[PDB]
């Protein structure tokens, strides 16, 4: 079912600050080498008031290569797939909140976000797009019973310095799947491509799994 080469389609429905949106793209990837690249485009909404990078790690860990004594567990839940829910709190303050469903259907991973970003100061660095890009991470996993997950993430920002948040992810497979032990994924996003004002946007990232 999860072929070496696996596409995707996401929509997310969000608001941030307030303000209504809605993204819809395409993706790629080896879900095995931990490789994808997404296109999204702003549907509705659009241009948006507020950075891009807190959007971008909400749009696919299927595409984790894992060794193979640390069970893959996102993968394994396939054709049925899982749903993650995640809340990242950034350090002055804001609060995204995010759910998603993924699913299997027709060959390609079907995603659904719903995204609820608040409390971000009117001229602190996302609501000003003062920020460029996610520093590489490194997500901490560990294990009804589900696998759950804690980075500290940081945001370059454009002038100089740094703006971190504290996200907590919890995925849950849509039937029984043997879960890991704790382990790390390493993670890098980038944007790849943009236009002018962020209605269209490309991604690329890689995650691996290691033991810690």
């Amino acid at each position: 079912v999860i072929k070496e080469f696996m596409r995707f389609k996401v929509r997310m429905e969000g608001s941030v600050n307030g303000h209504e949106f809605e993204i819809e793209g395409e993706g790629e990837g080896r879900p095995y080498e931990g490789t994808q690249t997404a296109k999204l485009k702003v549907t509705k909404g659009g241009p948006l008031p507020f950075a891009w990078d807190i959007l971008s790690p909400q749009f696919s860990k299927a595409y984790v290569k894992h060794p193979a004594d640390i069970p893959d567990y996102l993968k394994l839940s396939f054709p049925e797939g899982f749903k993650w829910e995640r809340v990242m709190n950034f350090e002055d303050g804001g609060v995204v909140t995010v759910t998603q469903d993924s699913s299997l259907q027709d060959g390609e991973f079907i995603y659904k976000v719903k995204l609820r970003g608040t409390n971000f100061p009117s001229d602190g660095p996302v609501m000003q797009k003062k920020t460029m890009g996610w520093e590489a991470s490194t997500e901490r996993m560990y294990p009804e019973a589900e696998l759950k997950g804690e980075i500290k993430m940081r945001l370059k920002l454009k002038d100089g310095g740094h703006y971190d948040a504290e996200v907590k992810t919890t995925y849950m497979a849509k039937k029984p799947v043997q879960l890991p032990g704790a382990y790390k994924t390493d993670i890098k996003l980038d944007i790849t491509s943009h236009n002018e004002d962020y209605t269209i946007v490309e991604q690329y990232e890689r995650a691996e799994g290691r033991h810690s």
